[PDB]
């Protein structure tokens, strides 16, 4: 699973940035052809997180999850993934306002199919958000950034923690530090919110502690100008306060599969 630095070229246009360091476009010389890749380049432990991300990515084989080519012990540590060229789903819709809405259903479904796969595989993402949905084509998205993910113990249905996208986290993650596919389901509702908001941030202006209060009050995000009906009704079901009543991806994909067909 290790790669030859010499076989890898990096364009200077940094693709983006995060705590680990930067991500650059690059090209990796394969058997015979070259592959366009996106490469996480690691700038005091971030390493372990990165290899954790690669470990997870290494066991995932599914059409709606970004594929990892390998790792490169080169100048810095590098995680090389197959390139999703259109990039993050939020930034994209932020400047493709006039994208149909029926196109979005098909997209969030794919997300849910990838997320089902992840549920069944008993892995929890823990950072599910539109920004982590990468576009291959305008009609093909994949889930990325498994830096927080965890493989679940065979004996439990949740991971328990000992810096958080609070606005994407379910109440139980915040109250008890408990992360399950159901928590990912909550996030998937915030993701759907974003998508159907053509990339608007959720809970605009609010602080985490204030988002936390609003949800406990039984309040949820308003419907985004233009969203269909069931899609908002799906969001609210995803945002079920009680874990055990909240639908799993098995369920949420199932409904998702249909609704689209009828559009
Ligand atoms: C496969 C795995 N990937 C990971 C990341 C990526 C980029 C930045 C960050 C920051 N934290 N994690 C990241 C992952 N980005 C990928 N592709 C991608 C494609 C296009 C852009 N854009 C195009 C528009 O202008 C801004 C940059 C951008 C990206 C991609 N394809």
């Amino acid at each position: 699973v290790y790669l030859d630095r010499k076989l890898l070229t990096l364009e200077d246009k940094e693709l983006g940035s995060g705590n680990f360091g930067t991500v650059k476009k690059g090209y990796y010389q394969m058997k015979k052809v070259v592959k366009t890749v996106a490469v996480k380049i690691l700038k005091p432990a971030l390493k372990d997180e990165l290899l954790a991300e690669a470990n997870v990515m290494q066991q995932l084989d599914n059409p709606y999850i970004v594929r990892m080519i390998g790792i490169c012990e080169a100048e810095s540590w590098m995680l090389v993934m197959e390139m999703a060229e259109l990039g993050p789903l939020n930034k994209y819709l932020q400047q493709n306002r006039h994208v149909k809405d029926k196109n979005i259903i098909e997209l969030v479904h794919q997300v849910s199919m990838g997320m089902k796969y992840l549920e069944e595989s008993n892995f929890v993402h823990r950072d599910l958000a539109a920004r982590n949905v990468l576009l291959v084509t305008q009609h093909y998205a994949k889930i990325s950034d498994f830096g927080l993910s965890k493989a679940l113990r065979a004996d439990e249905n949740y991971y328990k923690a000992q810096k958080w996208p609070v606005k994407w986290y379910a109440p139980e993650c915040i109250n008890y530090y408990k992360f399950s596919s159901k928590s990912d389901v909550w996030s998937f509702g915030v993701l759907m919110w974003e998508a159907f908001s053509y990339g608007q941030k959720p809970y605009r202006g609010m602080k985490g502690s204030e988002v936390t209060a609003m949800l406990e009050k039984g309040e949820r995000m308003g419907c985004p100008a233009g969203c269909p009906r069931e899609m908002y009704d799906l969001m609210n079901l995803c945002w079920t306060y009680d874990v055990e009543n909240r639908p799993g991806f098995a369920a949420v994909e199932l409904r998702l599969r249909n609704y689209y067909y009828d559009v």
